[PDB]
């Protein structure tokens, strides 16, 4: 008795979402109600900073929006797997935005579910050497021959 009707796989602005977002009514449809919608945007994109993230509001009829997604694609959770935690009184070394090579990969597996990529190197560069491009490195997939 309960299934996404609407996964509203839009798009919004970080530190530059407000009552008034490309949606606006296009999302007033889950009980109606925006605050709450940007509340949560600007909550997380302030707790962030700016920049812009396509949004999947996997919404049900039952009237319920179930996503969250943050920093644009890839980002959307590569963050997390990245290296995003600032800490408190640490010896120091350390760095951030940083992920792993299998991290990456079921970040980019379940992202290849059988569109058209196939090998795991090809996801996988993406979601890793996507995190590359936004600068973000990955924190392993050692490679040696040597023994």
């Amino acid at each position: 008795m309960k299934k996404v009707v609407a996964v509203v796989k839009l798009q919004l602005p970080a530190g530059k979402a407000t009552p008034a977002p490309p949606v606006g009514p296009a999302l007033g449809q889950h009980g109606a109600n925006i605050m709450e919608f940007v509340k949560a945007f600007n909550a997380a994109t302030a707790n962030m900073g700016d920049a812009i993230v396509p949004v999947e509001i996997t919404i049900y009829a039952d009237r319920s929006f179930t996503f969250v997604t943050k920093t644009p694609p890839a980002s959307y959770l590569i963050r997390k797997a990245a290296g995003l935690e600032k800490g408190a009184h640490k010896p120091g070394r350390e760095k951030v935005g940083r992920i792993t090579w299998e991290q990456v990969l079921e970040i980019a597996k379940q992202k290849m579910p059988d569109l058209n990529t196939t090998d795991l190197e090809a996801a996988a560069r993406m979601i890793a050497g996507s995190a590359r491009s936004m600068g973000v490195e990955v924190v392993g997939a050692p490679e040696v021959k040597d023994a």
